């Protein structure tokens, strides 16, 4: 159901028939997946995907959906960089399952909104200024999520769904940080902690 042709992984990723990997269960990682064809952000974008995070709640470290505007080639850091940290220009909304010191204010597993390739909250809220992140608790249960983001090209506005949740939204022209045309794909890190991740794209709708 994946065609390989359309994806091009990066680092530790790999694209299987049915899912998008982007860490092993193993230390130390950086993946990313791009899709071949860059999306029109002058028009809406729907994105759904099913997100796994791994089955140890002691492990690391997330992953990302990223829209960014160099290409096929990119891989952000390792570990709490969840493959995203240093892609620039970018916005990513992260499944960070790790609390790193430059987490805060979040308190478990959360999604937050990044802005060019910076991991750390409480900068990105007083720069951009981007949302607080939102806590989840544990999503490290061995269970696929479903994840929802919706971008509307006329109010300039962001939405992201957890499990059917809205969980964030965010009233940015993304546009004015990235440009009316990005690529969109997903990555992920792993660090001193680990966890197997990976993702199963079902719908985008770009117009
Ligand atoms: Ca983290
Ligand atoms: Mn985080």
């Amino acid at each position: 159901p994946i065609n390989s042709s359309q994806w091009i992984a990066n680092g530790n990723a790999s694209i299987f028939p049915d899912k998008l990997l982007l860490t092993t269960d193993d230390y130390g990682e950086a993946g990313s997946v791009w899709y071949y064809k860059p999306v029109n952000l002058s028009e809406d974008l729907v994105v759904e995907f099913y997100a796994y995070l791994g089955d140890n709640p002691d492990g690391a470290d997330g992953i990302t959906f990223t829209l960014q505007s160099l290409g096929t080639n990119e891989l952000g850091g390792t570990g709490g960089d969840l493959g995203y940290g240093g892609i620039s220009p970018s916005v990513a909304v992260e499944v960070d399952t790790w609390l790193n010191d430059f987490d805060a204010p979040a308190t478990t597993d959360h999604i937050a909104i990044d802005v060019n390739g910076n991991i750390n909250h409480t900068y990105n809220s007083l720069t951009y200024p981007t949302p607080n992140p939102y806590d989840l608790g544990n999503v490290e249960d061995g269970r696929e999520h479903l994840i929802k983001i919706v971008w509307n090209a006329t109010t300039k506005t962001l939405q992201v769904y957890f499990d059917g949740n809205l969980s964030l939204t965010w009233n940015k022209d993304i546009t004015q940080i990235i440009g009316n045309s990005a690529y969109f794909g997903f990555t992920g890190g792993t660090g001193g902690a680990k966890n197997l991740q990976y993702v199963k794209p079902i719908y985008v709708k770009n117009g």
